């Protein structure tokens, strides 16, 4: 941190004896190559920006706790629930996914909720989103999404085209549910304190004594769901672009601090094999009439950054940090996710990105002696240990016995290359339509969805409009035609 | 380089069955390692970005050309003006500069309009702004200006006591002048085909027989000037942040093709001593009284680029790059810049930056026997060529006899640490005095300069808003009683 | 390329003077800040290098061609193996394994023998070494592996404790068939021209009727095998360090063209269920006498390259740049291959290494929608393609129900962590035993073997020593005597 | 830093239960995507090593501590030197010159004797050969003389021809006090504690009271200087290429500490004037019967590193890494290095490479608002610190009358494109003549001087080893004839 005494150095340390003056010869000649302090200073200037993340580049962050408030050891036998009222210090980052790193607060999209927990047993990362499902259940099928929901490649403006073609194509119609809670005015919502988190996926956890479920957390808001409309999102991103990293700021500034409240959904396999869709497809939810919401604990955001980039922007998130007892299933999506983001952080913040105090797990240390070297290697390097497991050296390996997933399912098949193409019939579109029966029940929301699909598809191609017009129909053909209407 | 058959292939050219297809365990079982198509896609996905400049993050690009319409061969020696008529092949890059890659076209900021000409004696790139003058004349005080006009290390928003802190510091007050065209309604321009280009600083220019000027460069719009208040700048920024890029597309895209006239002012060494301020000043304008405006040629916009990324994200644009007879001047900001850009470049960019197409000299090819090597070195490195100038090989240096500075001014002194803070008395105030004047002939112009800063410092606190009044009072006291009235 | 005037310019094509001027203050002042030409060809200079490869810094290589001499079609339906006299261009490094980039060539080490072949179905990578086996069977070993290879994380020295340490440790020991052949005279070969190259792993190579066989490949020396002894091998590599690199360039450039047979061994899945080992276990070989050499055609390497570093240094080979027909097989340690190769590649020479013209497929074109920009995307970036699949546009998508390896094994069980530790009993040194056998047969290699490890041994403390003894005992008391006698 | 229960964990501090365990189907089938652990250890393993130094690749280290033993606080106002007795701690890296990474440590060479000082001032880095000149005086030079004291473009062997061919050519003769040096067997040491280093350069260092002066650096070796005939460094380059480092590494080990004694050779502006030649060219000894040898100080080494790469590989050394009162002459070649090797750093090491321990102040922390961000910041980027100078916080200059190189030599001229080619007669010869006669004191090293130039000249072209002859005969036709009968 910053010394005491307060003295003005270069790089190296050496002492600036006045802050702006630069070499030349005279008062008014040319400037000298000597001037090392000025290179110093402009070349690292040149130096400050690091790749923004892809996607889900722009976003805020703050620190706080999680807190066990219920027992679910019979779940679950990670250290971090293992009694009832003990604390996991976290750091959660807010998102939007499409725009780049100084795009609005409040425009339609997925708002990322990153938590990482510093766990006694390594870092635990939940890398949700505020939606329970997602727009697609190939892994394949990201880079062409996110390329559609970003610019076009010639014009650099958003594109409805490109938008409306990839959603409409047939095999790519299972995103339907996910379009349906994009449009709803969730997809703008008020503020980041007012909005909740879901896994997405069906991860397993298991207990102590190897029983295992399949999960899905719920992480509801204590504030209550509360939206913007198109119209107010819109005037506020031209007005203030930073609205909802200025209420989260302001809100822990002033003591109003936000939490939320952390649910599970169990399942065995029995149950599993008995219900309509797959627990390793992304676009479905789980009915809560049966599989009810059991409580866990709370997540309590009490504490802003000192330093944005050193804090939050050079915060790395993966499904991948993960702790004894919580494992991924075999949904597509989530498998692919377990080499995506580790591998991002490689390249957006380097090779000894762990090395990073935010990303360090200090409540269980980095020890690897294989793991060496690398650009920027700044923790000493565990000195002279062997870089192998040296036989005149001590080493321990905890839970030995404990399984990592043999215990779970057995696999069966070839190695098959498969594309989960939009399944016959009404299974990948019931569950929207469920969803459009419940925003009935909402005064306003109906109206309001085919108005901010409308509005939106409008700048289409005439020939994209009437494909996105068959593709609602399928799911209220009254929805349909609101949707028509609103475009022209 | 898309091939006719097209093919859909991996990196290394092998081709693809099936677009979507992943390798699991039967349908629905883990993903495999041994897919090494998904994990090409997924790692390649990862590293889409490059970090943005720093600054002028947002911007648009275009191709064209620059033609010779009079004859300054008497002034300039350089390839390019040789002949009139003589057409040279160009890339212009407009920007915004404090904003991130992902925000607004329509806020106030100065505007980039840096043009890379391909001549016969390789690339020239006149990286100009919008505005006449620019913030600051000393180098060591641009990383501590671009700071306070970003955002706040802690909060991440922009903050207004950071912005006029910097402005109303007393030995950085000689900011006045450009803070008077900044917060003017041409500090908010209609789009980027009704703007102007200036060179800023002072240049040097010399013919063929070796005699030389002072030369300031005026780009002007042929589409004339036209602006937008902040009301409707603000309107447009949530309504549409690509404003100003979906505006220079479809004007090339419809056949109206902006152009710009090019002009100079001259100027001798002799003249230089009898002026009432320093030519190495930027914050200081040349009178058109005494020194006119002499046109030279015209820079035509024809041409979209067929990839922004590749083309204009890649583009490098550095003072250093220039031709014969075209040298700077001791100005201490620009004499830092020919250091900056190309240091920048070899960041973001790559060593072998200048192997990327757009920043290619294709019209006088890079050869050198001493620049060799390097990450991503694409272009052959030479083949065999001597990695040095080897007897038995030939090398030839062109222009031998041509001066590069040392037939210009002769230089006395030591080397001084000097640090150029605002004179005392009236000199650095003179010209943001008479530029209200002129201000005070365009109907409204007065009011809006009082408001557009009023709204902006309202949002300071007590002590800089005071500091801030009685700096704009020097000026002229209604205009500081004015801001006052808004700021209230 | 050289541009044929031969003018001399800077990175931006701008004509140098005079070879050597740098400007200063008169004629023996200080370097002034504005001599770009300067600081661009110094800051070029610092960027030459890129990280050395990890492992097989170290090597040579030389272009050439694959030619089929039989028909093999019955195996494999690879384009390239179609017609018998088909040529098909290639590109072969050889290499070291432990050394640094500066190393020597005579040194004792597996060599590699990579070889890149540019198909009409993309690139084909055979990235073998000089062995038939491999030190390892378990993946995760290989970082402890490589380290205990090269220097000692201190005193930075090779160090015999680590080397040996790590080849004792009782579930490591499987290593020994390989520490047989590595410390015979074939680990110090006379030169890259007299060794042989092995596929190591099984692969699974398939026809067009989707029948498959499991194939071993070795690439015979045309020249015959010679070999240095560890005397000679010590003294070239004072003497001179680049012996196999001079060697390699100077048969080519004489016109003496070094020239391999490749054989494969074909096994069916019936096959390999009935042999007295794994057919996915690296550490062994498959009997001649059941499993005959086969022969498929002729490697000849008859051009030198033309720079080193642009298409030696900055080549890329992985086991995943497969073409049609040719797959990886379930052997553990070939499936992390998959992974780290283009891992490493995206590392060492960046993003779009493919785009660098040695590593680029030009038999058969790179292009996807959605493999976009990157850092140094020199290819034009497809233009204005759409960056998915946009349905107004045309795809291929060419052999679309060959199958990739659905028409092979059928896999069953749960996802097991697995150590495959050296086996009980005899299995694990059975063929290093029949191997000393085999030089017993050629005169003096077995006194040699034992002179060869002992004098490496004899640097090892005497703890390990007794390891050493030990396990070679297991192979033959005899050969363990003799290591004993010359270690001490 | 090893946590104490010497738990294994994975880079994010998960705990991994078995060392070596890889997921699969059942024990042998295929690898699943879903182990992180096994692609954690691979990627890093990956991106271990960072670009080698450009030159000097190949080096050692360790630490220790100056010591004051006399005064000179008449000279240099320095805080190091200011108390007799004061011990500041440093680092020293020894190392050759044209080789890469891996080669062996007794080729001949110039030899690095780069040492950082930790002052209370900022980090001081004597970065000094065993030399007392260098081969040019020009710094556009040096580029094109790395290059061919490294390997051929094309061949990529060392080649004699390049060699002597830069060497040779008319206006780079001026380095052939430097070759005479560099071929006698002074260019072999016999390990780094048996040879000297000095500052090449004059550097200006100043007093208190503004009283200056010109000054040249010698650290002589209180071992003694002691070297090895080219015979015995070939025999030792193939035995031991680790030679060196296992003689630094061992003394220290076995505590017989080396040490060095520090002397300086000033004089004034006025003596400068009457010397012969110039006190800004690097090829120039001042004579010591005139100039004598100061003391100053002396250099222990007492202190291994704990891991070589993040201590030695990881050390940044620089020129412009100097503390108050210890400035740079307008030596062309110093000049050029005050912005090369601070480039260097930022490409090889990072942006921040300042932040790795072995390179930060300790005793001088570093504290400056305006040098932010950039990726891996893992200092805390100085919190919520303001990013400029802001006016409610406080900032301490210290020093601010002491005079960086105002009250020095004023400098009169213009821009002057300079090229200090060979001078006519014999003022570049006759040092080199005088250190031929100063060599025939010593019994058989004129002889050597011959033969070791005859058997590296032996490798060349014919015309060039005419020219060799012919540069030597300038020396002494007597030498020239030596070096012809040996070369035969
Ligand atoms: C196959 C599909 C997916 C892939 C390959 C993928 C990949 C990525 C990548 C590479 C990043 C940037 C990471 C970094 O640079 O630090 C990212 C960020 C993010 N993703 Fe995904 N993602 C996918 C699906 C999802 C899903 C389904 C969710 C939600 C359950 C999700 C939530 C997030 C969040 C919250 C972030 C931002 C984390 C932060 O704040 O830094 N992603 N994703
Ligand atoms: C000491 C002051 C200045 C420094 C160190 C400086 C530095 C920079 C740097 C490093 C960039 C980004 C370069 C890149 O990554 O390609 C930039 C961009 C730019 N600067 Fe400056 N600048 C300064 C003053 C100015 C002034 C006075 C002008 C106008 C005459 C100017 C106009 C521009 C423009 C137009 C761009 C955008 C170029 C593009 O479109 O790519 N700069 N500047």
């Amino acid at each position: 941190d910053v010394r005491e005494d307060r003295v003005v150095t270069n790089s190296t340390g050496n002492p600036i004896n006045e802050p702006f003056v630069t070499q030349r010869i005279g008062e008014h000649g040319p400037l000298l190559l000597q001037d090392y302090n000025l290179i110093d200073s402009l070349a690292h200037f040149n130096r400050e920006n690091i790749p923004q993340r892809n996607p889900h580049a722009h976003g805020s962050g703050a620190f706080g706790y999680f807190e066990v408030t219920d027992d679910i050891t019979d779940i679950c036998g990670s250290a971090m629930f293992s009694k009832i009222g003990k604390r996991t210090k976290c750091l959660t980052r807010f998102s939007t996914v499409g725009g780049d790193k100084g795009s609005a607060d409040t425009v339609r999209d997925p708002r990322g909720f990153a938590t990482k927990f510093y766990t006694e047993e390594g870092n635990l990362d939940w890398v949700y989103n505020n939606t329970p499902v997602f727009f697609i259940r190939d892994p394949s099928k990201f880079p062409h999404f996110i390329h559609t929901q970003k610019r076009n490649p010639q014009t650099n403006l958003r594109d409805a085209d490109m938008f409306w073609d990839f959603l409409t194509t047939p095999e790519n119609q299972v995103a339907i549910h996910q379009v349906m809670i994009l449009f709803s005015d969730r997809g703008t919502p008020a503020n980041y304190r007012s909005m909740h988190g879901y896994s997405g996926h069906t991860y397993k956890w298991s207990n102590k004594n190897g029983d295992w479920h399949y999960v899905q957390v719920h992480i509801k808001t204590d504030q209550g769901i509360k939206n913007l409309t198109i119209e107010e999102a819109t005037k506020i991103a031209g007005s203030n672009p930073d609205y909802c990293q200025q209420d989260l700021f302001e809100a822990i500034q002033n003591g109003n601090y936000p939490s939320w409240t952390v649910y599970i959904q169990t399942m065995t396999e029995r149950d599993a094999k008995k219900l309509p869709f797959s627990v390793f497809d992304l676009t479905k939810v789980w009915p809560q009439g049966q599989f009810p919401l059991r409580r866990v604990g709370k997540i309590v955001l009490n504490e802003n950054p000192l330093n944005f980039f050193a804090q939050v922007e050079q915060a790395a998130f993966a499904p991948s940090t993960t702790v004894p007892y919580q494992e991924a299933s075999a949904d597509p999506v989530l498998q692919a996710r377990l080499f995506s983001y580790a591998d991002a952080h490689r390249y957006r913040l380097g090779p000894n990105f762990h090395q990073i105090p935010v990303n360090c797990p200090y409540a269980s240390k980095f020890f690897n002696p294989a793991i060496r070297d690398g650009p920027m290697n700044v923790n000493g390097n565990f000195g002279s240990e062997p870089t192998y497991l040296a036989n005149d050296k001590s080493y321990t390996y905890i839970q030995q016995d404990r399984p990592i997933q043999q215990h779970q399912e057995v696999w069966n098949g070839p190695a098959i290359p498969y594309h989960w193409a939009t399944s016959p019939g009404d299974v990948d579109f019931v569950q929207a339509r469920n969803l459009y029966r419940v925003l009935g029940k909402q005064p306003g929301q109906q109206k309001n969805l085919a108005y901010n699909i409308g509005i939106h598809v409008e700048g289409a191609c005439p020939q994209i409009q009437q494909r996105v017009y068959d593709m609602f129909a399928r799911v209220d053909k009254g929805l349909s035609e609101a949707i028509k209407k609103v475009a022209e």
